[PDB]
């Protein structure tokens, strides 16, 4: 995996990586956050904080000591730091060895809820997805299915119950788009969509509590270019089989 989840924790040798294996960013028993190239290189660290020593992503990247304080943070400068965004917020290491923390509030769903649910998770539907009748996603006890009629349904599973349907009878496709939108085609002829063309990509959050949601990169921060202030355009990146939160790429500069 390149990436860490919200509220993942990494201890005691264990590691990310880059999706073309160059660069590995681990924290080691010693209590250093290291960035290595090439499996024998360190290019940056925290140094070390000793022994029991743990990272956490909660928003921030941060290393906690043994005595449970925080000893290093990416920091990342933020007008408002809510509790929720520490539920939300992910981070992705890159190829050119830089990685960065996203977090990205829903654009779109399938319901409106009164609060953030705590402890849920999503499985992730990437840029350039294109549903296709017959395509299925399953999350716990819940089934995203775009169906052969056409229909994109979300069904409870055991036991078998409706939860929410776009009626979009006749489809025969479903596009997560590059341009930030989730569109529902005949065709060309657009039956259904979720309006949030802005030019940021697309992906979908499908969560264990059968709710779906529509969310676009949000870049705050990154190692090597510090807290941005506005989001760059980001494109969809190489995900492998343990990735469970989206992955992204960056260009180096403006
Ligand atoms: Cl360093
Ligand atoms: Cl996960």
């Amino acid at each position: 995996a390149s990436s860490l989840a919200p509220r993942q924790v990494i201890r005691d040798g264990q590691f990310i990586t880059s999706p073309n294996g160059k660069y590995k960013l681990v924290m080691q028993a010693d209590g250093n956050l290291v960035l290595y190239e090439d499996g024998t290189k360190p290019i940056w660290n925290t140094t070390p904080v000793g022994p029991g020593a743990k990272a956490v992503m909660e928003f921030n990247l941060n290393l906690y000591n043994k005595a449970g304080q925080v000893a290093w943070s990416s920091n990342v400068y933020t007008a408002y730091l809510f509790e929720e965004f520490k539920d939300e917020a992910y981070l992705n290491l890159q190829d050119d060895g830089d990685f960065g923390i996203f977090s990205d509030e829903a654009k779109w769903g399938s319901i409106v809820l009164s609060r953030p649910e705590v402890g849920v998770k999503n499985k992730i539907i990437p840029t350039g997805t294109v549903m296709v009748p017959g395509t299925e996603y399953i999350n716990g006890n819940y089934r995203l299915a775009f169906q052969g009629d056409g229909n994109l349904v979300i069904y409870q599973i055991n036991p078998q119950v409706v939860i929410w349907a776009t009626y979009t009878m006749g489809a025969d496709r479903a596009v997560v788009q590059e341009d930030g939108n989730f569109v529902i085609y005949k065709g060309t002829t657009a039956l259904w969509h979720t309006h949030t063309a802005t030019g940021m990509p697309a992906y979908l959050k499908f969560t264990n509590t059968g709710k779906l949601f529509l969310s676009q990169p949000t870049l705050l921060w990154t190692l090597k270019r510090g807290s941005l202030s506005k989001p760059p355009k980001v494109i969809p990146g190489q995900h492998g089989p343990l990735d469970t939160t989206p992955i992204w790429s960056w260009p180096h500069d403006y």
